[PDB]
């Protein structure tokens, strides 16, 4: 669909077989989503934004539905106040900002 | 433009005059910038983002010009480490979110 930005994009996911709200944030590079158990073995990783750093934990190849767009690919999980598909998802699903 | 995501969506903007790099951000609800002189009266305020909270100065009706379409509106100046284009000015050049 197209999405405009007069609210905040928030979308529908469904990850590990849970549903949930995620915003759709083009000035993310990497997707960090609210801590929950996910399968795999992981990786320690730092993301840095607006005050500072959070320490996140890295699965990789990991399957998560962004309004019915399928994809696979690294998904962090950390402290973040806020569900964020990143721009390595956001490619995936085709997504694009045009004005 | 049709701007895709395989890299940060960096554009060039026109703000108080000058040019500047900024991040196309539909992740933020505000625009934030990079330490800078700015004339005008502005008023502080606290903004919070990933890794927690920072004081930024707060400038209103604020006229940026961003890949030749205008927008006026409210802009933070602060100790961002980047500088970032929010919705608050991204609808008014008109932008969108499409997959
Ligand atoms: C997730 C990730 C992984 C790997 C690399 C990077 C850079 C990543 O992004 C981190 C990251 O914070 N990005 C941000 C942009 C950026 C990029 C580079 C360095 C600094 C900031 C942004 O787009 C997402 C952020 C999410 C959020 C945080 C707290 C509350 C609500 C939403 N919004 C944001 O703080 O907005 C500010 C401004 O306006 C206000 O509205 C709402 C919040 C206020």
């Amino acid at each position: 669909p197209q999405i405009t930005l007069w609210k905040r994009p928030l979308v529908t996911i469904k990850i590990g077989g849970q549903l949930k709200e995620a915003l759709l944030d083009t000035g993310a590079d990497d997707t960090v989503l609210e801590e929950m158990n996910l399968p795999g073995r992981w990786k320690p990783k730092m993301i840095g934004g607006i005050g500072g750093f959070i320490k996140v934990r890295q699965y990789d190849q990991i399957l998560i539905e962004i309004c019915g767009h399928k994809a696979i690919g690294t998904v962090l999980v950390g402290p973040t106040p806020v569900n964020i598909i990143g721009r390595n998802l956001l490619t995936q699903i085709g997504c694009t900002l045009n004005f």
